[PDB]
């Protein structure tokens, strides 16, 4: 149902079914498939293509010559039923791509709110998104990628199949991310390795003083100590019990499947 | 002509002499020009312009935003009526660009069949792209370049003018290719250098265990005996006397005009 | 007002106010804003997006899914009336996008003349690019980045914001781009270092062998000589008394803010 506050460019194609919300605006060449949710105030700017089973939230801005909900480019996909879900607030811009989940990776693609997908930004099938986050020109993930809360990737870098981008991380640009990256680190290079914790992104979060130390003395003892992760995953969650933040740690190590990269 | 079992979108533009053939599906604010043939059940999704002297195959899926047949960037292309050949049961993603030959390069642009070309693959004036290949995202092949059967280019890597992607290659992703890359290696790096033999590409497209044994012997006369290149021939031709895919080899060397990449 | 030789074909957007010059070409698909002039014999192949407080010259050659004029990617961008001007025969490949400025950069994006923008390039706020540049796929600038006169920018290469890619700099493929490139400059590299001077490129633009021999001189007090910046812009300035052409390093290193790329 087409709310009747919301716009349709007399070029759009709106297919019987979809949803529409109010003050929405589906621009000119638009095309809306028939399983499409847009929430309220949400513009297509021109020329978006919008399809499968694919929920969009409230106030997002997408820009021409993006493709949302759109197959996925895994070979193993056979053209199941499967699903995108995005937030609120979300800038998705010129070209970007998120496509649709595979049955074999849980059938959804989600990206969270208030995050910046820059230009030729891909989301491939199965991947989360959380909130807050920056995806620069031509970031690219393959499938099944994580970018926790707050995380950016710089221009022209990839993240490997499976990988987990940790919360409040900063992956520099022209970097290859082929294995995981724990929260609040700074990572670059190709392969990406890691160059300590992104105290200025902490910092201007309203991360306090104690926090942030914490944040670095468990990194130390990731990287510095010369332990093994298995010794220092009890001591991570030993300084969790004064600093809540360094739980973060403790919730990704249980997440990550591909080892931590490293030096 | 446009065949009557084909579906023509009201909203595309289809010129006057474009051949489009049975059950070919041309999708909305699609452009097809006068001298391109669409072959039996291709679909443009939408949103495609195709021009130039271009013939397509047949079940062929060319996605939204994706511009082929188009003048190509050689500065020294002057708009003579160069041509593109695709094969057929391709999958062309979106933004995916295929430009029209040059004289100088011989004219012809061709791409094989079952090929998958991801999101913004290009393919340059007088590339020749075989069967069963992939370039994954942003995956960039300047003029002239050879992407020979099965072999697979990962996201963001780009190749230098002329050079040969070898058969059952895999380049890594992050990865610039300057050089040419014999059949059946694996590659990785900017500059990209060798990795050994693509033994699971092999294993899984039904090479014998011989076959691969001779290749890898073949690949350490190459890259390990420590002989040049023209000691090294005729070495190769012997053993392919044995193994005939072995003369795979001997004819990449024969085409190879930039040197192998080396360690 | 548009003029009366200009062709707009029937599903084009023209918004009222626009002005488009004589023999210009506005083709289908292509949506034009009402701050938007277009010059005489300019063409917009098919499905581009012009918009906001933008002037675009003559003989220019703008290709489908291009962005020209948008809103910046800039989070501190909130709709301020900034603008773009772009100059005579350019040719500007699908998919590029050339974003609108800031107030706090100064207002302006900024394209010469004479420009090979290949496909995908990115010009962000508040760039300024020559003439005769040439930005090979997916070259992507940052804010605020100078690419001066002559200057070429390598497939897949990503430019630091601020940067100034100095006059007749070649810039190789797959780099990174993170302090200022001094004119006449091969670099490249993740980050980009200097390799010289780019002897063959000023050949064929017509500087004497005594030009770049000075040049050539002028490099090696940069780079080769041991001696610090402030202690080398004098003797550079000297050089420069006899060799105007080596007045370019002078007037680069009054415009550089981030210091030199450096072995
Ligand atoms: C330095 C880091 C660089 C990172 C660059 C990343 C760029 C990503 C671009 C976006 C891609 C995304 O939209 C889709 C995606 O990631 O799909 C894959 C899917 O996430 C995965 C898991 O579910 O499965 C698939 O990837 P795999 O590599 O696991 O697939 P596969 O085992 O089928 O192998 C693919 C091809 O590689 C060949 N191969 C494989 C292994 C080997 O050693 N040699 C070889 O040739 C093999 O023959 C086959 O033709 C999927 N792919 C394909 C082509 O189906
Ligand atoms: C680590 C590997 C990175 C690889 C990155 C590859 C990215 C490819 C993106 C797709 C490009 C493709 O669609 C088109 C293409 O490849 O065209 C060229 C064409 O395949 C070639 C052969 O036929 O000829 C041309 O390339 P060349 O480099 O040989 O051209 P040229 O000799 O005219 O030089 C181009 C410019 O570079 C300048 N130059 C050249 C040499 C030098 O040493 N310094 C210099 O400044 C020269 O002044 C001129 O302005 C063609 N180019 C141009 C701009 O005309
Ligand atoms: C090896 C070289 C690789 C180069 C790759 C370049 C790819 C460029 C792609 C095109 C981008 C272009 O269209 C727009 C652009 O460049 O905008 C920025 C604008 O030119 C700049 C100056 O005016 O200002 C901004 O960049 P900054 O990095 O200076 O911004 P910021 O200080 O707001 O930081 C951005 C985010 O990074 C976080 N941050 C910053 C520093 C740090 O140490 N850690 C951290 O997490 C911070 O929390 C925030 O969420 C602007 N960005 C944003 C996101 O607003
Ligand atoms: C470090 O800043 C980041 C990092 C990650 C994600 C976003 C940004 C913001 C900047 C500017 O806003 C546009 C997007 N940006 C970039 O992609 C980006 C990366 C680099 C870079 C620089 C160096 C020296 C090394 C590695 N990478 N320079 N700019
Ligand atoms: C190695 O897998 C390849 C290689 C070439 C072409 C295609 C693929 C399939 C994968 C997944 O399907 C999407 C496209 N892919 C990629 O582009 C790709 C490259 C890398 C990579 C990883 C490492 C560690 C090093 C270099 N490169 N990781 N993923
Ligand atoms: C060196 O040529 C340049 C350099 C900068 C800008 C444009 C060009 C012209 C070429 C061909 O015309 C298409 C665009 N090109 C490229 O992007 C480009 C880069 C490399 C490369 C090669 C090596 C060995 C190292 C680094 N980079 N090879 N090709």
């Amino acid at each position: 149902m087409i709310d009747k506050s919301a716009f349709v460019h007399p070029t759009a194609i709106v297919e019987e079914g979809a949803s529409i919300g109010a003050n929405a605006h589906i621009g000119p060449f638009c095309i809306v498939g028939p399983h499409v949710e847009i929430g309220e105030g949400t513009v297509l700017k021109s020329h978006v293509v919008v399809n499968g089973h694919t929920k969009i939230g409230r106030d997002n801005e997408i820009y021409q010559f993006a493709s949302i909900g759109e197959v996925n480019q895994d070979l193993k996909y056979a053209g199941e039923p499967t699903r995108v879900e995005i937030g609120d607030r979300n800038r998705i811009r010129e070209s970007v791509t998120i496509h649709r989940g595979t049955v074999q990776g849980g059938g959804l693609t989600k990206v969270g709110s208030d995050n910046l997908l820059m230009i030729n930004a891909h989301i491939a099938h199965d991947c989360t998104v959380g909130n807050r986050c920056i995806l620069a020109n031509n970031a690219t993930l393959a499938g099944h990628v994580s970018v926790d809360d707050f995380a950016i990737i710089g221009g022209m870098t990839a993240v490997h199949q499976f990988c987990i981008i940790g919360a409040h991380v900063m992956v520099g640009g022209c970097s290859g991310v082929a294995q995981d990256v724990p929260p609040y680190v700074i990572a670059q290079g190709n392969h990406a390795t890691p160059f300590g914790v992104n105290i200025e992104g902490l910092k201007r979060r309203g991360f306090s003083r104690e926090a942030i130390t914490a944040i670095r003395n468990a990194y130390k003892l990731i990287y510095r100590s010369g332990k093994t992760l298995d010794e220092v995953k009890p001591e991570i969650a030993e300084l969790a019990e004064t600093y809540p933040e360094v739980k973060a740690f403790t919730d990704f190590f249980a997440r990550s499947t591909r080892g931590l990269i490293r030096h």
